[PDB]
């Protein structure tokens, strides 16, 4: 139900409650007040803001709290509290009464605040959050609990992915207060003429109670109007595209009326563009792309996976002054902070849900994988979120599943149904594919619009041995290719642990001219792959991870640090993605 | 033939040969001359001089040559080259003519220079060097050649061992000049007194020929005369023995006569002490010794595994100014330098082969692992050239084999035997036992006298989990206990890898903090387990190894980094060591 951007409108008033709240790791009883011994910020992971590291490694419930004013409510108007997320489930408590519920750690919801308490001086917020993976949940986690003989239970989760299980409220939440009959979504969707000049437009909105009018006006970049209608439909003579890293934006304010008078209105942006694959080509506009860009993470000193706009905008600005212009939103959707900006800019986005860690670690005999539901839920979430940003340009069912195992077919069948039956502009749908599923094994990649593949060959397969990396790479895109003809191939992820400071004058992993030849040997495969269409390095910035042997205090195979200062091989990708342009057809 | 350090005498002309000599990698016919295109020095590994991978990885021959000087060689003498070792094998030619040949990197031979040569002015020496590791060799081995189109062969050893394949003249190179009738070996012998107070001495002197006299005279620290004798026996009173850290050192000179003159005069420094293992106790002049130290490696920047008397001094000083008193010559004979160090300065010193890779990585029917003659070659070269060093307290027959598979038994029981045939104090031998080789499993460590041990649990086991870690840690060293009531137990490694710089306030493997923490729950373990009489960490220094993912540019478990300054965790031991007498019986 909260699929829209939380506006400020004339009709919709909306508070930003972020700050400090009252906290607790443990057990909480929310009619009772939690104590200002221990305070937490909103948004923000908290596990970076504990001193020890059993605070940081706490598993279970945790609670923030706050007593709130509030604001004058009309008759004809409702409060609802608005989360851009909260990880990884969460349970909504005003004044001790539980009035909602979420599960998912990275899409919005909101928490309706019942109507008997708008004549009330204050309410108490509580949330009680939790962080807890499963087999049930996405991303899948290890669960397990041992006693202490305390005895009291240590809950943990043994992560079945490659990062940090950072928890909190990552993003911003918002006491919002709208009409009752308001506009509940708005869908956009466009009709390009032959020549890509014009477009005939159709704006779907939602209510959920009897509207007399329905009017759209749409502006253009210079808020100048440019077009009206009153039937949902709208034609838009010589129209500016959006183009990669050239951005045009219009903005479609629509305005609903009861007998003679405003009852709501919102702005939502759109961008005009066409994407089509064929021919393995990634088609853009008609014409054919070349993906340059990063696998990325929303992780940061101190906040962890909670949202700081201006890091989106660094990286962003970095992305752009390198002569990329993509990303993908691994492992799990993004803040709509950042695909707002994505937006504004014109860089592409390969938009994912959390379907990461779709994979056991004899046997497995019983149904451990209970996914499904989250997985369902996810992608319904994911696309009537983001379905109107013209950056995303495809979505990602999982990362790295067990996709060569008998059942994985039948699992994800259905699921690549679902984002074709919601995507109003029927987007192509890949999945991203792991070393041990190779061409043959594999049997999910039929399924799918795009060959996405994570390939670490000179990294965890022939280690610091380029020469034999090189046949191994080149192999296996020749059978790729030769297995699917018709469908394009990305490399969703590619790279090189790298430790700034590290340095040698023969080809050693770990140092930073290492992580420079691993790369031209890999470009070198890349260029004489016909159906390549796309590069994106693992990762733009080092991460935060768990512990495991073969992280060195986190992923570090980031062509930036985490503090974003370049690695040496910064200077090299510069002169690649700056010499390779946007629009570039291979084949030729 | 070479168990003497090589000394200046009236009779024993020693010239030093390092230096500068022409040098190549590849073939070459030794009756032709070598250019100075290339050059290398004598002594130091060759590996870190080549300015690229290609050359640094070279496996197959590679060659020394140089032109010297004869000088005056009497009718009575004879010239021999003695190397302190070459590294791995090695054929050495005089003006073209195959004139000696070794195998094995870590011992010394010499080479007798043929006598119709010596009124020459100048001769050839051609050193063809050869750096390939086997199933036959010590180090173990994995060798390959593949074949490259050009169609050269490329040689390749994946080394079968935890450190870089340094390969060169790694030790002093003489050219000696003696009498054809010369001392051949001195072994000397002691049992002490009662109360310690008085050694009964045996000194046996190997000759080639007949002599007439065989004149001892023992001096002290203070080069005074304190015994002398003809009859190869010596009873000194009141005798200073030689301590840990404190040591005590005799020196006995020997002479040998014909027909009323002087033959040959050589000097051997002997010390005093008794060694004994019994009760779950190592005993050292009667009590109970605390093993604190260090594994090390011979190995340093830019000479790698090349002699570097400084660094011998400066780590010996750093272990002694730390309270430590032991090292272990991980994993093959030190050089000789190195144990005249360790005997003046009073460190207590684990004298090992280079039995190291002894481990198969189905299946395994044939006979591959051909080591056998090595091995007793080995041993044989190591005894003879260390048995009077009073440093030396114990013999390892190998680092970390599969002791634990059928056959283990049956290969050790004869080189254990080896060790007590050949060693005339008997000092007690010991095996270094790898954590599959769990005390059920294991079949190996009844034939030896200690045991020791690598145990990384909270590194390789329990990765930075500590709180299991220390359960695990605990609940194996009872099992050894408990299998062994007999035998003291040593750790000979254990430690965490850590780059200076990394830091954390959440206990995180790879930082400087969790090396802090992962020693403290080491020690916490150990003070509670009576039979465990010694701890070594593993590493003294990071140090050089091959490329393979779990090793970022080396090894780095060292307290202190290859360029020895000091990580965080030297602080603790030094607390720590200094507060544990060198002579602790715990048990108490
Ligand atoms: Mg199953
Ligand atoms: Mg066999």
């Amino acid at each position: 139900n909260a699929m829209l951007y939380p506006l400020l409108t004339k009709t919709r008033n909306t508070y930003d409650l972020g700050g400090i709240w009252n906290f607790k790791l443990g057990e909480h009883n929310p009619n009772e007040l939690l104590p200002s011994d221990e305070v937490m910020v909103i948004p923000t992971s908290f596990n970076d803001l504990m001193v020890s590291k059993e605070k940081r490694d706490y598993i279970g419930d945790f609670w923030y709290e706050k007593v709130i004013e509030v604001p004058k409510v009309s008759e004809d108007e409702e409060m609802v509290l608005r989360f851009g997320s909260v990880t990884h489930q969460a349970k909504i408590y005003v004044d001790g009464v539980l009035v909602g519920e979420h599960k998912g750690g990275f899409t919005p919801f909101e928490v309706l605040v019942p109507e008997c308490k708008y004549n009330n001086e204050k309410i108490k917020v509580s949330i009680c959050a939790n962080n807890v993976l499963d087999y049930t949940t996405l991303p899948v986690g290890n669960y397990s609990e041992i006693i202490q003989e305390d005895g009291s239970i240590k809950k943990k989760v043994r992560e079945n992915f490659d990062f940090f299980n950072y928890a909190g409220v990552h993003r911003p939440l918002k006491l919002m207060i709208r009409p009752k009959n308001h506009i509940f979504d708005i869908t956009i969707t466009s009709r390009l003429s032959d020549d890509l000049q014009s477009a005939d437009l159709h704006f779907l909105v939602e209510t959920n109670q009897k509207v007399d009018e329905v009017r759209i006006s749409v502006f253009d970049e210079d808020n100048k109007l440019v077009g009206e209608t009153k039937d949902s439909r709208l034609f838009l003579s010589d129209v500016h595209l959006w183009e990669v890293l050239n951005a045009y934006l219009y903005t479609a304010r629509v305005e609903i009326f009861v007998d003679n008078q405003l009852q709501d209105v919102y702005e939502e942006n759109f961008g005009l563009r066409e994407i089509e694959v064929t021919n393995g080509q990634f088609l853009l506009n008609r014409k054919p792309i070349y993906f340059k860009g990063f696998g990325k993470h929303e992780d940061t000193f101190i906040n962890g996976r909670g949202l700081n706009e201006a890091a989106n905008l660094m990286d962003l600005n970095l992305l752009k002054d390198m002569g990329a212009n993509s990303f993908r939103t691994s492992h799990y959707p993004y803040s709509e902070e950042m695909m707002r900006l994505a937006d504004r800019m014109g860089v592409l986005v390969i938009d994912e849900v959390p379907a990461v860690g779709l994979f056991q670690n004899d046997n497995g005999t019983w149904n451990l994988m209970q996914t499904k539901a989250a997985h369902e839920q996810a992608i319904q979430e994911l696309v009537k979120r983001d379905k109107n940003h013209p950056s995303v340009v495809m979505w990602v069912v999982a990362n790295e599943p067990a996709s060569h195992e008998a059942g994985a077919h039948d699992y994800f069948e259905p699921l690549v149904k679902l984002y074709k039956d919601l995507d109003p502009q029927k987007r192509p749908v890949t999945l991203v594919n792991i070393l041990m599923a190779t061409p043959d094994r594999d049997q999910v990649m039929d399924l799918v619009d795009v060959v996405c593949l994570n390939r670490y060959y000179g990294w965890y397969v022939d280690h610091g041995d380029l020469t034999n990396a090189e046949v191994g790479i080149r192999k296996e895109l020749l059978e790729w290719q030769d297995k699917f003809p018709d469908k394009p191939i990305i490399i969703t992820e590619y790279g090189a642990d790298t430790l700034p400071g590290l340095h040698s004058t023969w080809n050693i992993p770990y140092t930073e001219e290492f992580q420079c030849d691993f790369y031209e040997m890999s470009h070198r495969v890349f260029d004489g792959i016909p159906n390549l269409v796309g590069e994106q390095v693992w990762n733009f910035a080092d991460f935060e991870t768990n512990l495991m042997i073969l992280r060195v205090q986190g992923n570090h195979k980031g062509l930036f640090s985490r503090n974003r200062q370049p690695k040496q091989v910064v200077k090299e990708f510069k002169k690649r993605w700056m010499t390779i342009p946007h629009y570039h057809n291979k084949k030729n």
